[PDB]
């Protein structure tokens, strides 16, 4: 079997993207954010607490002829940014882009935290970890991934992310159409759970290519792209005014600004992101300060190529005995 759905970004400066999922029978479509940097399938439901929907659409399983209460089971999650939400658990029937997966752990919340509130366009996450991370308590449960994996044409899936426009999550195949010349595999860690991999080294605008392993996580969950001090001060320092501000939260750049692009390594391959992917727009309604899309990594434990990095590119992640990752141009 094979699935593919169509990603969309949820607002004009592609923050995250969502992709409606089947649940239930008769079906019930949610966006949900497909995350490979965690391994809970979580939705909002009816069960929610009233005053935390605000404009979600919610899962109602007692309205599902297929769900059943996974008695006892609970889950809890937080989230790099800090975001937070828990619940129950149903199995239930979920299907992506025409793939179906019967008894999926569909985690049903009870409480979620105000930036998911404040977020009417995201009804839940889809992670595509590794299972391992899954916090559903005390029986740990499989990311749809995990359960389709073994019906799948292969066992893999793609992420094609757009820059301010859709894009695709493919399962089970390779679209040979997707991507411009070949794609280049690389080794992947699971000890974290994550898609966990290491660059080869980076390079700021037309400068030298700067060969040097850099560890971190493809990680479709995460907005920017956080690298470490070293390397995101060589990128700013070729933005005139461009500097972090503590009390923002990172690097800001004047709004005015023609950004480098930034190039990153995979084995001998190089994916370049263009300036543009680069900008987030000003940091409040007005401001001629642009908040900028790589940021350190320092004091979050762990490098972490985001949307900005993943949609310079054609991304697979390989499922296969010994998990790889690979990266084309596009």
């Amino acid at each position: 079997s094979t699935g593919s759905a169509t990603t969309t970004p949820i607002d004009s400066l592609d923050d995250a993207y969502i992709t409606p999922v089947q649940i239930g029978t008769p079906a019930q479509t949610l966006n949900l954010d497909f995350d490979t940097g965690s391994s809970d399938l979580w939705v909002f439901s009816s069960e929610t607490t009233a005053s935390e929907v605000d404009g979600q659409t919610i899962y109602t399983p007692s309205k599902s002829t297929t769900a059943k209460l996974l008695s006892g089971a609970t889950w809890s999650i937080s989230y790099g940014d800090g975001s937070s939400s828990s619940g129950d658990v149903y199995t239930d029937t979920v299907s992506v882009g025409g793939l179906t997966v019967t008894g999926q752990a569909v985690e049903s919340a009870k409480k979620v935290s105000s930036s998911f509130t404040e977020d009417s366009t995201i009804d839940g996450l889809l992670g595509l970890a590794f299972s391992t991370l899954n916090t559903v308590s005390p029986t740990q449960q499989k990311t749809f991934f995990d359960n389709a994996k073994a019906s799948l044409d292969s066992p893999v899936f793609t992420a094609d992310l757009g820059y301010h426009a859709p894009g695709t999550y493919n399962f089970g195949f390779i679209d040979t159409t997707a991507y411009t010349g070949s794609i280049t595999y690389t080794a992947v860690s699971t000890k974290q759970g994550f898609w966990e991999w290491t660059s080869t080294g980076y390079a700021v605008g037309s400068g030298t290519f700067k060969s040097t392993s850099i560890d971190g996580i493809a990680d479709t969950g995460t907005t920017l792209l956080y690298l470490p001090a070293t390397v995101v001060s060589a990128y700013w320092a070729q933005v005139s005014g461009a500097k972090s501000s503590s009390s923002v939260g990172g690097y800001v750049f004047p709004c005015s600004a023609t950004l480098p692009s930034f190039t990153f390594g995979v084995g001998s391959a190089r994916i370049v992101i263009p300036g543009d992917y680069i900008d987030f727009g000003p940091i409040s309604t007005g401001s001629s300060s642009c908040f900028g899309g790589i940021q350190s990594s320092a004091g979050i434990g762990i490098n972490i190529f985001g949307d900005v990095a993943l949609k310079a590119a054609f991304v697979v992640f390989n499922g296969a005995t010994t998990p790889t990752l690979g990266f084309a141009s596009k």
